[PDB]
């Protein structure tokens, strides 16, 4: 996997947002997490948090895993990384979000975003409180 330039148009909400990408404007979905709708429990603080994160980043990239790189609405699917650091995992260790979609050829960082979802259940972080 390898990670590509891109730059922030517009956060969403907590695992979406739109990037131009290759000189294009394009909503990302974030692979392998699960965010609250904002109209849900979660939902504005997993909003706020991931905002937060992109917008104070100086450097947004995208890394596609190995299979599918849009999805049915035409999202782009990737791992976002801020300044080096994983929104997907931030996301996932903070509680904010649940490991899920998790797809077969689209599943490289499984493990580690599990990982985190343990720690972040140990600790009962937001959603597991
Ligand atoms: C994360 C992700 C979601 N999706 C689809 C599954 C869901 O379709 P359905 O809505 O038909 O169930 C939808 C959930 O996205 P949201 O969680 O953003 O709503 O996005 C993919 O197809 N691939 C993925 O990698
Ligand atoms: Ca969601």
């Amino acid at each position: 996997l390898h990670k590509e330039p891109a730059t922030l148009i517009k956060a969403i909400d907590g695992d979406t947002r739109k990037l131009m990408y290759k000189g294009q404007p394009m909503t990302f979905r974030d692979l392998l997490v699960d965010t609250p709708e904002f109209n849900e429990k979660y939902g504005p603080e997993a909003s706020a948090f991931t905002k937060k994160m992109v917008e104070n980043a100086k450097k947004i990239e995208v890394e596609f895993d190995k299979g599918q790189r849009t999805d049915k609405y035409g999202r782009g699917l990737a791992y976002i990384y801020a300044d080096g650091k994983m929104v997907n995992e931030a996301l996932v260790r903070q509680g904010l979000a649940k490991v899920a979609y998790v797809y077969k050829g689209n599943n490289t960082h499984e493990q580690l975003l599990r990982k985190a979802e343990a720690q972040a259940k140990k600790e009962k972080l937001n959603i597991w409180s």
